[PDB]
């Protein structure tokens, strides 16, 4: 019921990633909601279970396929299907445990980890932290087979760990950000895999605290700046959505829409 996205790694061009990249966000977001022309994710708040979900088909190289589900309110990975087996994180809360449970319901095997599903918690399972893992094409397609072969032992859970990690960043992180999903597109044109620098870093960890800080914007204002890394480390201070249009393509709902006083 929920809609599909598809995308392989195999032969993967800038252009099929783009195309996938725009896919997801189109699926993700319903065009109700956009402020100083950056859309809004819907609220979870009264938001049927019907809509909740997208479900994102990743194939590779060595034939193999899983599914990701993501969460429409944030664009979450909760869990995965690999052909008879499917594996959710640790819910947060109740409603979300009972959301959950409308995802690959003709499954025949339903885990839920033990732990969340947060980069802190997959960091420290996969024993290295996000700016310590390649990403790119050749790093999906390996993380696409480590999903699969889960059930059957032939992947540890540090392995596991790792390869969500990569999903979550090259799929729901390239979503949220056009910065992110360029840094991907580089990484496929050259065929070349590399660790998030800290620009990658620091608009991942940001994510949430610029989605508040532009919808509580006076006109597009923010009454605190963020600071955030440029590639080389060094400070970059954010004092305004402006900058932030090329940058973050989604933002997750935080407060509604003040009625604009129009001049």
């Amino acid at each position: 019921q929920y809609p599909i996205i598809n995308f392989t790694t195999a032969g993967a061009t800038v252009q099929s990633y783009t195309n996938f990249i725009r896919a997801v966000r189109g699926r993700l977001t319903t065009g109700a909601d956009v402020r100083h022309e950056i859309p809004v994710l819907p609220n979870r708040v009264g938001l049927p279970i019907n809509q909740r979900f997208i479900l994102v088909e990743l194939s590779n190289h060595a034939e193999l396929s899983v599914t990701l589900a993501l969460d429409v309110t944030n664009a979450y990975v909760v869990g995965y299907r690999a052909g008879n087996s499917a594996y959710f994180f640790h819910p947060d809360n109740q409603e979300d445990a009972e959301a959950i449970t409308h995802l690959f319901t003709d499954v025949q095997n339903r885990y839920t980890f033990a732990f969340g599903g947060n980069y802190d918690r997959l960091e420290q399972l996969a024993g290295n932290l996000r700016e310590n893992i390649e990403l790119g094409n050749g790093p999906l397609e390996e993380a696409i087979s480590a999903l699969y072969y889960y059930s059957t032992g032939g992947t540890q859970l540090p392995t596991l760990a790792r390869s969500f990690i990569i999903c979550i960043q090259m799929i729901s992180e390239a979503a949220r950000f056009q910065y992110i999903e360029g840094e991907m597109r580089t990484r496929i044109r050259y065929n070349r895999r590399s660790a998030p620098d800290p620009s990658v870093i620091t608009l991942e960890n940001s994510w949430g605290r610029l989605s508040t800080a532009i919808q509580e914007s006076n006109q597009g204002a923010f009454a605190s700046p963020i600071q955030l890394q440029r590639r080389n480390g060094s400070k970059f201070s954010v004092y305004d959505v402006s900058i932030l249009i090329p940058i973050i393509a989604l933002m997750v709902y935080r407060c509604a829409p003040p009625p604009s006083s129009q001049f």
